[PDB]
């Protein structure tokens, strides 16, 4: 019943197409240098996460939320790895299937319809773009767990997620300013991620040194999220007719109040985007 509750929030991937750049990245973007296109850096946001985990030729890279299968394409074509994509839209699963199978080489490439607690096979390297959001608190414990068990010694992972701060972090950078914000995110994880949970940049750290990685200075990504959101917004006003045809002025609305919105907390300090990494022990120097 809840589901139905939060079934009402369903968009057609049509809308998104309407706001996002054309390879339909719904994450933080990378502008270095400051003048790429969105569409450029998003593949600059791939390249960010990829140049990360110590990827050799022969290697096997775990994608979970491997979305359009954007990421797990440049993993193929510049590292010359074998990768699994997770997912759970069958829209997603089916055209990751159809850019895998387009790749011109020999390594293995699979698009499974499933979330992570059901996936338990040895792979290298795990990345993960903004699908953490979604696992919900009690869980973290179980997925930086996973995540260590599945990998070999030399093990490395990524995680981006937006986050949130501790309530009493929140309430040091103005009580106004700090009510606000927590009301906008319940209409976050409401209207526009449905069930969806911020964690905090500690909480992605501290559960990640739990299982036993190694975890450096977390990148933050917030002035690249500000421009992210400003071209998103932009690009939904611009294509505000086409939207309504397609959806509604009711979700028109949601989605214009959702990008201003985040651009306005992010601008803020109130939210951020972490870029973590994670490293077992016998991970290369
Ligand atoms: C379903 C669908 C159709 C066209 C698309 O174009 C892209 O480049 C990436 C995502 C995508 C997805
Ligand atoms: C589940 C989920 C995914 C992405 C998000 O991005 C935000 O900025 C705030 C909340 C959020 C929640």
């Amino acid at each position: 019943r809840f589901e139905d509750i939060q079934a009402h929030y369903d968009v057609s991937d049509d809308f998104f197409a309407l706001f996002q750049d054309p390879t339909r990245t719904y994450s933080c973007a990378y502008f270095e240098p400051p003048e790429l296109t969105l569409e450029e850096a998003q593949y600059a946001k791939v390249d960010l996460n990829l140049d990360k985990l110590d990827l050799k030729p022969g290697m096997t890279l775990l994608d979970i939320g491997c979305g359009w299968g954007t990421t797990m394409r440049r993993a193929v074509e510049r590292f010359d790895v074998n990768v699994i994509g997770l997912t759970l839209s069958k829209n997603q699963h089916a055209r990751c299937e159809q850019v895998l199978a387009s790749i011109d080489t020999n390594r293995s490439r699979q698009v499974l319809l499933q979330g992570w607690e059901d996936f338990a096979e040895p792979v290298d390297r795990i990345v993960s773009i903004e699908a953490f959001e979604h696992f919900g608190h009690e869980n973290y414990d179980d997925f930086f767990k996973r995540c260590f068990n599945i990998m070999p010694a030399d093990g490395r992972m990524t995680v981006q997620s937006s986050v949130s701060y501790h309530p009493y972090e929140m309430a040091a950078r103005g009580k106004k300013l700090s009510f606000e914000t927590a009301r906008f995110i319940k209409f976050i994880v409401t209207e526009i991620f449905p069930g969806g949970r911020l964690p905090s940049t500690e909480m992605m750290v501290e559960h990640g040194e739990k299982a036993g990685f190694t975890v450096p200075e977390p990148l933050s990504l917030r002035p690249h999220y500000i421009k992210t959101l400003r071209i998103w917004g932009d690009t939904l006003q611009s294509n505000k007719d086409k939207a309504i045809e397609v959806t509604s002025e009711e979700v028109y609305n949601r989605y214009m109040k959702y990008l201003r919105g985040c651009e306005h907390y992010f601008t803020d300090e109130m939210l951020d985007c972490s870029l973590v990494t994670y490293l077992k022990p016998g991970a290369a120097a």
